[PDB]
């Protein structure tokens, strides 16, 4: 069972510089407070695959991933390649719509599963399948909004800071 | 304090037929479980005006809502002229992004505060405002999951009945 989720907020920043914040991952390390470390692995026009250091419920968590990044349509398309050690399955996209001039409608989506049971009845050699399953969405539920609303006070930051006055 | 959330979901349709589906009003009975009864008490050039029957929770919640229709900005605006007992303000917006030909992001918004309490502490002659508070986020998140859900499994099929080759 493949899960969908999706999460959106406002931002008074327009699409273009929401876009700009998108699309710098290293960035990423200093603006979103679960994300201790970004290393950029390989990069090339419209794509960057990423190595992340990230908590999954109180501690350091790592994993790869491929980013596809569509400027023009301001959409990120991300899947994990090398997966957390409770994920099975994760992709999903970034998309800034046009609200108006100056606000963007920012949506972050998830499609998950969980890592199968191996041998022992567990996943990842410590929890239920059940207690992986819960464990997840909450992890993806916590970041989803952790993660939109840095985007959106950087973005917010940079129109204040960076323009004026 | 004035709440605000937003909630959304990826309609497999094109905008516009999703744009069809939020404003025919008089759809919503059929097409949302929860409403019972929708009625039309004014109406005019990008408004309307509509008295709506609709269980939450337990039972049966009456209100009135003006909505703003703006079809060329893919939005309807809406503000309750009359409420639930224990609700004070209630706003927002749907707003139906192209995500590209075949795909629609579709966005519902709630502005939205208990009713002040009264003489005697309580809202609405029943509820301390904490109590008031937690039953209206628990309303507000559980009905608009429903209703943006309504909308797209809607707009959805009606993309399976333009498609739809006849049989038996
Ligand atoms: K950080
Ligand atoms: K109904």
């Amino acid at each position: 069972h493949m899960r969908h989720v999706e999460h959106t907020v406002t931002v008074a920043a327009p699409a273009d510089l929401v876009w700009e914040v998108l699309a710098d991952v290293l960035g990423y390390a200093d603006i979103f407070p679960p994300t201790e470390k970004v290393e950029i692995l390989e990069e090339g026009q419209g794509y960057q695959v990423v190595r992340l250091h990230v908590d999954v419920a109180g501690e350091i968590n790592t994993w790869t991933s491929r980013r596809d990044l569509d400027p023009a349509r301001r959409v990120i398309a991300y899947r994990q390649l090398e997966t957390a050690p409770i994920v099975g399955h994760m992709s999903g996209e970034w998309r800034a719509f046009t609200l108006d001039a100056e606000r963007t409608q920012l949506v972050l989506t998830h499609d998950f599963v969980t890592r199968a049971a191996g041998d022992d009845g567990l996943v990842a050699g410590k929890l239920t399948p059940d207690e992986a399953r819960e464990m997840l969405e909450a992890v993806v539920e916590r970041n989803s909004v952790a993660d939109l609303n840095a985007v959106l006070g950087e973005a917010e930051r940079r129109v204040r800071a960076a323009g004026g006055v």
